[PDB]
Parts: structure tokens; C-alpha cells; sequence
């Protein structure tokens, strides 16, 4: 992988849509580095403030950017986070917003043990297409794509289509 130009990919969308499942499988099958922003924030304790209503530490956005910037500059990173408005626009060559039918997403999040308030917040987030709109506001239209993420066959199609995009991008950028 040394001395190859490699792309960076954002996987975004409501909690429960399948970002981590897709990201880890993509990294295994491409050799690109997988980064879970929530896990990274946990491991490196990148928090500032506590959110009273949602009951969780608040992500320190500047510190996350500082933590990751050098790696992103070097390329070949798949980043997984529900949001995207604070990332430098230059980081990503393509952005995928995974989408899940509300009925399907609810069962996933219920299985996680989310309580009523948290289930409702996330379910509304998806039905209002909040994170899709956040992606389109933050990145060029042409590099933002919605991916269906309801069934295992769709996960496989998503993996296949992205692996193929990665191969073409690498060819196009290592003439
Ligand atoms: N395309 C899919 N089809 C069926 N189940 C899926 C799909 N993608 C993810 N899942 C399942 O949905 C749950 C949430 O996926 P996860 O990758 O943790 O979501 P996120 O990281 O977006 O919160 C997991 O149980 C996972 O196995
Ligand atoms: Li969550
Ligand atoms: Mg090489
Ligand atoms: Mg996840």
C-alpha cells in the first residue's frame, strides 16, 4: 500500500443503520484503515461537557479533527460516524449515507436496549432524514450517495459496489 494514493470514505447515517458492520467488512476486504469515531473518542477520552437531555458525554469535535488529521492527509481511511458537519470537507473523496426503513431500524435499536426517549429521538432523526441532509449540506452533491441498509443482501451489494469504486479511484489516481 506504501506509495499508493488511497481514497478516504465517510460512512454516516442514524445510529443502527449499519455503518460499523459495513465499515469493518470494507476494511477487511480492501486493506483500508477503519476508524470508528465514537470508539476513538472513548479510547482517547475526547470529550468536553455532558449532555443533560440525551445523557452522554459530549464529543470534543476539534480534538477529534486534530486526532485524525494527519492520518486522513495520508489517505486510505474509512471513517464511521453518525454525523459529519464538523469534519474538514477535504478529508473525504466520497460520502455514503446509509438508510434504514424506520420499522427495521426500530427493531435494531430496541434490541440495543435503548429506552423510549432514546428510541424516539433516533427514529425521528432517521424519518426526518437529518443526517442525510447534514451530509448534503457539508459535501458536494455529486460525492454524497444514499445506500439502502435493510437486508443482508444489501450489505453485500454495498460492500461490492464500494470495493469496485475504490479499485477505480485507485487506478484513476495512480496513473
Ligand atoms: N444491511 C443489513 N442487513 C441486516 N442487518 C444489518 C445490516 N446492517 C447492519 N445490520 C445489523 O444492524 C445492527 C446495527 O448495525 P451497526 O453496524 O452496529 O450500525 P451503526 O454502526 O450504524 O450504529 C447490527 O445488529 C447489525 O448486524
Ligand atoms: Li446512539
Ligand atoms: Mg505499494
Ligand atoms: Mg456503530
Amino acid at each position: 500500500p506504501e506509495f499508493m494514493l488511497l481514497p478516504n470514505i465517510l460512512l454516516t447515517g442514524t445510529p443502527g443503520v449499519g455503518k460499523t458492520t459495513l465499515g469493518k467488512e470494507l476494511a477487511s476486504k480492501s486493506g483500508l484503515k477503519y476508524i470508528n469515531v465514537g470508539d476513538l473518542a472513548r479510547e482517547e477520552q475526547l470529550y468536553d461537557g455532558y449532555d443533560e437531555e440525551y445523557d452522554c458525554p459530549i464529543l470534543d469535535e476539534d480534538r477529534v479533527v486534530d486526532e485524525l488529521d494527519n492520518q486522513m492527509r495520508e489517505g486510505g481511511v474509512i471513517v464511521d460516524y453518525h454525523g459529519c458537519d464538523f469534519f474538514p470537507e477535504r478529508w473525504f473523496h466520497i460520502v455514503f449515507v446509509l438508510r434504514t426503513d424506520t420499522n427495521v431500524l426500530y427493531e435494531r435499536l430496541e434490541t440495543r436496549g435503548y429506552n423510549e426517549k432514546k428510541l424516539t429521538d433516533n427514529i425521528q432523526c432517521e424519518i426526518f432524514q437529518v443526517l442525510y441532509e447534514e451530509a448534503t449540506a457539508s459535501y458536494k452533491e455529486e460525492i454524497v450517495h444514499q445506500l439502502p441498509s435493510n437486508k443482508p443482501e444489501e450489505l453485500e451489494n454495498n460492500v461490492d459496489q464500494i470495493l469496485k469504486w475504490i479499485e477505480q479511484w485507485i487506478k484513476d489516481h495512480n496513473s
